[PDB]
């Protein structure tokens, strides 16, 4: 059968992380959260909340700057610092890294791999950052989702929180199983 990975970038966020997690848990569905280190270290209890509910945490860098032009040692500092915040909060080491803006080069791939991280982007983008209506977010996801889809969404967004129940309902009716990015890639 068909699998899809729902993903949320840029958290955690007071109020919203807990709300996203509760919706997923209420629907028997798991997702992948790509957290910014500066946010993660302010809110360790929210990291534990993501993982206690069966969700995966990935890195989204410490600072959330475009990493395209960083020196190798700064790429290391950005990833290693975030990996350490996450494992100190959850006891679970992340294995995935989504670069800010999806910007990368071969060196960032090599540094990520040397830290035991896979670089992941996405293949379905309903542009939920520059807030669309909840109906147009739903329709972009349901019109583009295929077996192996990795859906880019953003934490801390009421319009995204609003769209989740309809996305989960309709994809479940189309026979999709919801998996983590790690499970999807195997
Ligand atoms: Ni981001």
């Amino acid at each position: 059968g068909k699998e899809v990975a729902l993903t949320f970038d840029d958290g955690p966020f007071p109020i919203y992380t807990e709300k996203y997690v509760d919706i997923l848990k209420s629907m028997d569905v798991k997702a992948t959260f790509f957290v910014i280190g500066k946010h993660a270290e302010k809110h360790p209890e929210l990291l534990k909340y993501i993982v206690e509910n069966g969700n995966e945490i990935g890195l989204h860098s410490y600072s959330h700057f475009n990493m395209k032009k960083l020196k190798p040692e700064k790429m290391v500092e950005e990833l290693y610092k975030t990996q350490q915040i996450i494992v100190e909060a959850t006891g679970i080491k992340p294995t995935l890294f989504r670069p800010p803006f999806g910007a990368y080069n071969s060196t960032l791939i090599e540094i990520s791999n040397a830290l035991g991280l896979k670089v992941v982007l996405w293949n379905v983008d309903p542009d939920d950052w520059r807030n669309p209506s909840v109906e147009s977010v739903v329709n972009r996801v349901l019109s583009h989702t295929r077996d192996g889809s990795i859906i880019l969404m953003h934490e801390g967004k009421p319009s995204t929180l609003a769209a989740l129940p309809q996305i989960i309902k309709k994809l479940k009716e189309e026979g999709y199983k919801f998996v983590t990015v790690s499970e999807l890639l195997e």
